[PDB]
This record gives structure tokens, sequence and C-alpha cells, in this order.
């Protein structure tokens, strides 16, 4: 049985009161909603969500590492406050064209620091392959870190259903993969951009159906995630935090696939999947850590 964090409620940061933190710039044809802490812009740390979330995810998370470093955290593209895709279509390379439109209009440094969790580790690893000049070190959590070859109906048109219908991985996997029970605050705050039935939550359901499985994946991702896989697994001067979740969620094909990569600090902490609602003031902390370790070694 899941329980409040009775300390939660005092410090809650609701969805009105994030978004009022946020600005938003215009990309492409559409526009990005992000956070940016905008001092210590020498360097430059990322923070990216995966299905379901948005930059609300790392609200509590953030804090910890701001004093060190400028902290920026988009909504993907269709996700959060951000506006929609021109064409409507949210696979991993559709989300890749507006990040990387956006970075360039956020004055960077040479060298960015990535946070990344579920798909937002796959985009930080994509965007590391292709610009392998860029990187100056990355963290991952409950990350797309290969391809699966070992352990259809979401690709059916059940799954529209479920998902564009039914809201799916908003409302029954989302809280499912929480430990503790999230305010009904926070919850409104994930349900926000998807509490209307229909096309809205297509991001949701692209998302897994983007899923790199060697037998049936969709062989364009596949390939994608195959070579950032090879890129990661050489990339020993890159320095990389793998924060594992405890017990987790079905993880352990995470923890040896992230075991490959070089040069890789290993901590854990309490969590499934969203471990940020969990543990983020230990998260926090590690990253700190980490990026102040990372910073001095240069």
């Amino acid at each position: 049985s899941k329980v409040y964090d009775p300390e939660q409620r005092k410090r809650m940061i609701t969805g009105p009161q994030w978004w009022a933190r946020c600005a938003q710039m215009n990309v492409l044809d559409s526009f990005i909603n992000y956070y940016d802490s905008e001092k210590h812009a020498e360097n430059a740390v990322i923070f990216l969500h995966g299905n379901a979330t948005s930059s609300y995810l790392w609200r509590h998370v953030v804090p910890h590492i701001e004093p060190v470093a400028r902290c920026i955290i988009p909504d993907l593209i269709g996700m959060g406050k951000s506006g929609k895709s021109g064409n409507g279509s949210y696979r991993l390379l559709d989300h890749y064209k507006y990040l990387t439109a956006w970075f360039e209009l956020l004055n960077l440094p040479k060298k960015i620091i990535f946070v990344g969790h579920d798909w937002g580790a796959a985009l930080a690893f994509h965007y590391a392959y292709e610009h392998q000049d860029r990187i100056k070190a990355i963290v991952h959590m409950e990350s797309v870190v290969d391809v699966i070859e070992s352990w259809a109906l979401i690709k059916s048109e059940e799954g529209e259903k479920m998902v564009l219908e039914n809201n799916f991985f908003v409302e029954t996997v989302l809280p499912s993969k929480i430990m503790r029970k999230l305010e009904p605050e926070e919850f409104a705050a994930y349900l926000e951009p998807f509490k209307e039935k229909g096309e809205v939550r297509r991001p949701t359901l692209s998302w897994p159906r983007e899923i790199p499985l060697v037998k049936g994946g969709k062989p364009d991702v596949v390939q994608i995630v195959r070579n950032y896989n090879a890129y990661l697994r050489a990339s020993d001067d890159l320095p990389k935090l793998f924060i594992e979740s405890d017990p987790g969620f079905f993880s352990n094909a995470i923890v040896e696939g992230a075991k490959k990569f070089p040069n890789t600090a290993f901590v854990k902490v309490k969590g499934l999947h969203f471990l940020q609602e969990d543990a983020p003031d230990e998260m926090g902390k590690y990253i700190k850590s980490f990026v102040e370790r990372v910073l001095k070694n240069e």
C-alpha cells in the first residue's frame, strides 16, 4: 500500500507554480517551454525527461545543481507546456529535430552536460553520437541504453484506444511506477497536458512504439540505438554517472548495459521507474558532486 510523504506538501510545487517559472522560445514552426536557471552560464546542464512526463519531473532535483552550473530543462515537443509538432509526428527523430533547433538558440558552451531519463536519455545519447566534441559529461537513469534482443498490442489499434481514449501511460502506468503516493496537485501537473481525449495524447503512444526491439522494432530507431551504444562503449574520455533505481522495475538489462560504458561512476537511489519522485534530493546531491568533480578534473 502506497502512502503520502507527510513532509512533502510543505515544499510542494504545483503545475501552475512550475509553469510560472518557465519561459517560451520559438523553435522552427513551433515553440518550446523550458526552465532556465541562467546563472553560471560557463557551463550548461541539460535535463531531459521521457515518456509521460515533462520538465516538471526534475523540479526537486535541479535546485541542488543550480549553484554549480546553468540548468536548462525543456518540455519535449507536444509534451508539457511546449508547442506541438508541425506535422503531428512524435517519433524519436521528430523530438530530436525540435530539441537540436532549440539548442542552437540557447547560447550553450562548447561542451555541455546532459542528464537523461527514459527516452530523454536516448535523445542525449543520440545528440552525443552526432556531436562528439560538444559533450562534457552524461548522467543517465532508467535509460534506453541498448537494443533489446532478449526478454505488439501497443502497436495495434487497441494501443490507440489504450492511450488516446484511455490514457494508459499517464493515468495507469505513471502512478504505478512511483513508490510514494503523489499529492493530488502533483498528479494534476502530469495530467494537465493530456487531460483531453484523443490526438493530444499522441506523444505518449508514439514513444513506446519506438522501442528498439531487434525483432519487430522500428529499423531506424534500432540503428540509432546500435550506433550510439557502440560509441558510448568506446567513450573512455567521457565521464558518466549511472543512477540505479532500487528496486527499479524490470531494470536488470538497463544496469548490465550501463556497465558496458567506460568511465562510469555508479550510484543507487530509491525508486521504481520515476525515481525523481522517490529520491530527488539524494539524486540531486549525487549529480551535484559528480558535476563538481568533472569540472575540477578539467
